[PDB]
């Protein structure tokens, strides 16, 4: 049997609903993303997302086993407001292959909410331990023991760390080019010069975001070819493309992001108590999504805070990738006109049409100024039509008010004249993740 790691609500007539813990037989796995299953509980059958289950009695079956997750992402989850002391998970060690880590929430009246991390090593004779004093035959035995007594841990293990349900791969088995009629538009989220964004529902059952493009914006044929590329991009910090309607008017169907654009989140009451550590953390997430783009040898072309979306736990994801290259508007193609974001655009890209990952790095630097200013527009003195002239003769925005110079200096590296001397997104992600350096020990005794 397999076991469900999460609840799943049926979206179609041929999928299978199930609850966390339900025992499922996989009865056809000659596939990848959607498997045919059989509830051993209800006797109903139907397709399921394979990432929602694990082999019974596998380590992946344990709800506290988070597998391959970075300590930073495990910290984001554990530091959640609603987590008791001793909320925990087990993950793989990043510094020692073959080792694991118990990460545990704590509260200190000096330090507040914090996370402690204990390296679990295996004793070659094959036993698992955090201290040599106390050793176990399995990880599950270890968690059982420390669920009853703290011993040398900051706190007894009380509560399995909660997480959000994974993204399935697609809306449904073989759903990709979908019929227009499968979508209900409900709430208008936005309108730009090329189309609109709506919250809506797919197949009567599934919350999605839907972007429409005005007819004549781009060829459906070029759109469909690019969409195949967009479809291969899977990353925790990139908004997932679910499906497309590829005849005019085109629809782009994606993951719905509950808190909306970063740009609006930064403004007004939502942003009022946002402090530098949080703003830097959001920048590191964005940088991480773009490091994936970079690793994949791809290019965004329209990076800016309005194209970053915010979810639960202050998760930030890069949106809108793939489209800008397709826009057929003559002005936009020539990097001019009221539709084109000259203020985020590297000068070699505006002048020569050289869009690269280094021009995205330029845009990321501009995004940093939006983050450290509660979203004020870049180059406040200037109109679009003066910006390029000025930047070509070496103008750059000064240090924003209240922004520390060391972060301004990072922006300035992003705005180097020579595109190839600009930092990598790999570099930017590390710099930002480690920006606030603790002396403190990564692990413990
Ligand atoms: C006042 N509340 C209204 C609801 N909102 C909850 C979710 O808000 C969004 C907004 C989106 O787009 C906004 C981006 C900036 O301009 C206004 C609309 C979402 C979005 N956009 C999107 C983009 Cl940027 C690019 C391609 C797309 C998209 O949809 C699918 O195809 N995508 C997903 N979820 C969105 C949620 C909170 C505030």
């Amino acid at each position: 049997t397999f076991v469900a790691l999460y609840d799943y609500e049926s979206r179609t007539e041929t999928d299978l609903s199930f609850k966390k813990g339900e025992r499922l037989q996989i009865v056809n796995n000659t596939e990848g993303d959607w498997w045919l299953a059989h509830s051993l509980s209800t006797g109903q059958t139907g397709y399921i997302p394979s990432n929602y289950v694990a082999p019974s009695d596998s380590i992946q079956a344990e709800e506290w086993y988070f597998g391959k997750i970075t300590r930073r992402e495990s910290e984001r989850l554990l530091l959640n407001a609603e987590n008791p002391r001793g909320t925990f998970l087990v993950r793989e060690s990043e510094t020692t292959k073959g080792a694991y880590c118990l990460s545990v929430s704590d509260f200190d009246n000096a330090k507040g909410l914090n996370v402690k991390h204990y390296k679990i090593r295996k004793l070659d004779s094959g036993g698992f331990y955090i201290t040599s004093r106390t050793q176990f035959n399995s990880l599950q035995q270890l968690v059982a023991y420390y669920s009853k007594h703290a011993d040398g841990l900051c706190h007894r293990l009380t509560t399995v760390c909660p997480t959000s349900k994974p993204q399935t791969q697609g809306l449904a088995k073989d759903a990709w080019e979908i019929p227009r009629e499968s979508l209900r538009l409900e709430v208008k989220l936005g309108q730009g010069c090329f189309g609109e964004v709506w919250m809506g529902t797919w197949n009567g059952t599934t919350r999605v975001a839907i972007k429409t493009l005005k007819p004549g914006t781009m060829s459906p044929e070029a759109f469909l070819q690019e969409a195949q590329v967009m479809k291969k991009l899977r990353h925790e910090k990139l908004v997932q493309l679910y499906a497309v309607v590829s005849e005019e008017p085109i629809y782009i169907v994606t993951e719905y992001m509950s808190k909306g654009s970063l740009l609006d989140f930064l403004k007004g009451e939502t942003g009022k108590y946002l402090r530098l550590p949080q703003l830097v953390d959001m920048a590191a997430q964005i940088a991480s999504g773009m490091a994936y783009v970079e690793r994949m040898n791809y290019v965004h072309r329209d990076l800016r805070a309005a194209n970053i979306l915010v979810g639960e736990n202050l998760v930030c994801k890069v949106a809108d990738f793939g489209l800008a290259r397709l826009i057929e508007d003559n002005e936009y193609t020539a990097r001019q006109g009221a539709k084109f974001p000259i203020k985020w655009t590297a000068p070699e890209a505006a002048l020569y049409g050289r869009f690269t990952i280094k021009s995205d790095v330029w845009s990321f630097g501009i995004l940093l100024t939006e983050l450290t200013t509660k979203g004020r527009v870049p180059y406040p003195g200037m109109v679009n039509r003066e910006v390029l002239d000025q930047v070509e003769r070496g103008y750059r925005m000064p240090c924003p008010p209240e922004c520390p110079e060391s972060l301004h200096d990072l922006m300035c590296q992003c705005w180097r004249k020579e595109p190839e001397e600009r930092p990598t997104f790999e570099y930017l992600q590390a710099f930002l993740e480690d920006y606030f350096t603790s002396t403190e020990p990564q692990y413990q005794p």
